[PDB]
């Protein structure tokens, strides 16, 4: 039972996969078994996430004994939104109550625009550099 | 049972109160009974929200038969953050999993910075104008 908006293991492990493929560009196909072993994840579960990524053109498969997956594009052009919205269902930032009026909805509109823009403008390259101070002195919570 | 991050009735009704006080600047003290009747809310519940607002300097009370509350500042300077963080507990945008690495945390950092900035830079005046297109063709969900 986790806190904050619903971004599940599908999006998160999707990110793990595409980031590892982004790190290893130029090393040939990378197997899901190797990513699974490296990150202590279920290979069988990753095999279920790789399909939507492949079908959306984010990764490509190479069959055979030396096969696996490669990133299918520039990490400087592929976004966090590309990956997350491929693997997650619709993610609700906030729900408006029935009695709410326009003034309150404007706040939700702005918050939604803001987060959506982060997804749409942050690239795999941005993430691999990870140069913004998280400000988490400890723990795992991102408080607004 | 609502979707999206945990902003409860405390923050939301806090906003309803301060927005109504912002609309009625210059009309003298406004009673909580009148706001409650107007918005079909529990007066007794609002009385519980008004204390933290008063103690934080956001509203002022006037006692007696013609008393009530007034906004204690400029709606162009009081922010959505002022109100929401006074009335809500810490709001978690996203929780990071134990295995996550810096690249994933950077995404959460950016999303957190973005939403926090909306809270800190959107004023009661901004909300009362409500000039941003919500993009909700229908329903109540703000999808990212
Ligand atoms: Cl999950
Ligand atoms: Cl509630």
């Amino acid at each position: 039972y986790f806190q904050g908006m619903k971004i599940t293991t599908k999006g998160r492990y999707g990110l793990t996969i595409t980031l590892e493929l982004a790190k290893r560009i130029g090393d040939g196909p990378i197997s899901l078994r190797s990513i699974a072993q490296d990150k202590n994840l279920s290979e069988h579960y990753l095999e279920q996430l790789i399909g939507p990524l492949r079908n959306a053109g984010i990764v490509k498969s190479i069959r055979g004994a030396h096969g696996g997956y490669v990133l299918n594009g520039d990490p400087e052009k592929i976004t966090a939104g590309d990956i997350i919205r491929t693997l997650e269902g619709p993610i609700v930032l906030v729900e408006s109550m029935e009695d709410e009026e326009a003034a309150q909805r404007e706040l939700w509109t702005r918050m939604r625009n803001a987060v959506r823009d982060v997804l749409d403008q942050t690239t795999l390259s941005d993430l691999l550099k990870h140069s913004t101070d998280s400000e988490l002195t400890d723990g795992y919570m991102f408080y607004i």
